[PDB]
RNA sequence: GGUCUCUCUCGU
RNA sequence: ACGAGAGAGA
């Protein structure tokens, strides 16, 4: 992706945007407990931490556009991908509005919690003042869809969020475009069927890891991805995609039946426009952090990506052996004789993306079962059960979460939660995690899961 | 102060 | 089941 232009609000007319600027996150009970060396994400151009200029460190991401349009590779991988959708026959018509608001049994209805975007956000507008669950009506939402209209620019915020030393004094916080509720609702009518698929699907004829339960998905993954392993991680997957990555989406939407009216609104979030304080500016290529689909179109970009990665990096590439899942930018993929990511990682600069060693890693090793993650987590069978497989979320990772609290109020959920994902680290581990939160007056105070309890309600999953 | 998923807690 | 809240992941 790429900033095609920047102007001030009041040549395009567009209402200002602005966010918080300081971080609800504060020091936990846990803070000098535990070691970690992540701190609140810069959320201000004027924040001493920083040494660098904030807005240009931000946008950097922005790394420009190589490809236009598909050549033959990427289509080849586009129709390989679109053909092994066709199984799945997602339903390509469209969803009701209802529906597309209020949600299904594969689709959580749309986040009232959650901003309304442009314009509503800065006329004091709120989603609960158009939808309401107990209603479902959509009487009102058909007024305003009548009244902005669609392809609304996305809103511009910084994440309030833990990042790096390293990510804090570079200035490198993570930016969300918040869609306009205009076009959650549209693209959840264009799509919601295959929104629904996906998160019914996860595996490896979605290719996406949507909708897993990582308990009891870790343990088909290494039967979903037979043979030899490989992964690797992006730098800015989302910003980096040049449009010939949306152009391929396309192909692959046609392919499996989807209207020229509805694989159109695929150009609408190729070519954006956004409001970030008192400015305007474009995009071309990136996927929009924030609109509807994020998880899925990159998870279906992500597919073409490897394909046709393959099949331009090496001779004799059969593709129907190829098995991968992913989750965003996020992959673990396999193949039946190994894969050179150095290779792939050379090609993929050719076409926008910055490919990286699995894990930070300083150079392209083996991935084997014993050191992959994905979402995060390690894989590590059972002890008791060899076939079943504990998802392991680093204690270090857990120690960050843990030394702060963005509300003091929820510590016992917080904890909760952490001791929830930490106990599949193992007894040993677990009970350290746990005689370090006693070691505090308030974690004495906490209900902490029993792990033999954990252990076996995890068995009876299966 | 986005899109989603998963899980937990608390209600009725 | 419906509501509310949290945590984590992408
Ligand atoms: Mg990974
Ligand atoms: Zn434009």
């Amino acid at each position: 992706g790429e900033i095609q232009w920047v102007k001030p609000n009041k040549e395009t007319g567009r209402l200002n945007i602005n966010g918080p600027t300081r971080t609800k996150l504060e020091p936990s009970v846990f803070h000098d407990v535990f070691e970690g060396n992540k701190e609140p994400a810069v959320l201000h151009s004027k924040d001493p931490r920083l040494e660098v200029d904030f807005e240009q460190a931000l946008f950097s991401k922005y790394v420009g556009n190589t490809l236009y349009e598909p050549d033959e590779y990427i289509k080849e991988a586009a129709l390989h991908y679109a053909n092994q959708l066709k199984q799945l026959d997602i339903d390509t018509s469209q969803m009701s509005m209802e529906e597309a608001c209020y949600g299904t049994e594969n689709l959580e209805a749309i986040d009232l919690h959650t901003s309304a975007g442009y314009p509503y956000s800065a006329l004091g507008i709120k989603k609960r003042d158009i939808l309401d669950s107990t209603t479902r009506d959509v009487s009102k939402m058909k007024f305003y869809m009548d009244k902005y209209g669609l392809d609304l620019p996305y809103s511009t915020y910084v994440k309030d969020e833990l990042r790096s030393i390293d990510k804090i004094k570079k200035g490198k916080s993570r930016l969300i475009e918040a869609s306009s509720l205009n076009d959650s609702v549209y693209l959840r009518m264009t799509f919601g069927h295959l929104y629904e698929t996906f998160h019914a699907n996860p595996g490896t004829v979605t290719g996406s890891a949507v909708g897993c339960n990582p308990d009891t998905f870790w343990s088909k993954l290494p039967i979903l991805l037979p043979g030899s392993l490989f992964a690797f991680d992006y730098s800015g997957y989302d910003a980096s995609l040049s449009p010939v990555w949306f152009r391929a989406l396309e192909l692959v939407l046609r392919e499996i039946g989807y209207s020229e009216e509805a694989v159109s609104l695929v150009e609408g979030i190729n070519h954006t426009h956004h409001v970030y304080r008192n400015k305007t500016y474009c995009v071309l290529g990136g996927m929009p952090s924030g609109c509807s689909g994020t998880s899925i179109f990159n998870s279906m970009i992500n597919n073409i990506i490897i394909r046709a990665l393959l099949i331009k990096t090496f001779k004799g590439i059969d593709l129907d052996e190829l098995n991968m899942v992913a989750y965003g930018d996020d992959v673990l993929a396999s193949y039946p004789f190994p894969i050179d990511c150095l290779e792939l990682a050379r090609t993929g600069k050719e076409y926008g993306l910055t490919m990286t060693p699995a894990d930070k890693s300083p150079c392209f090793n083996e991935v084997n079962w014993d050191n992959a993650t994905f979402l995060k987590r390690g894989f590590l069978p059972d002890e008791q059960f060899p076939f079943l497989i504990h998802p392991t979320m680093p204690m270090k990772e857990i120690h960050e979460s843990i030394r702060w609290t963005k509300d003091a109020r929820n510590t016992q959920d917080h904890v909760r939660s952490l001791c929830l994902l930490a106990w599949h680290n193992g007894k040993q581990e677990y009970e350290k995690f746990v005689s370090a939160i006693r070691s505090v007056p308030v974690g004495k105070a906490l209900a902490i899961p029993n792990y033999e309890n954990l252990r076996r309600n995890w068995l009876e999953l299966f």
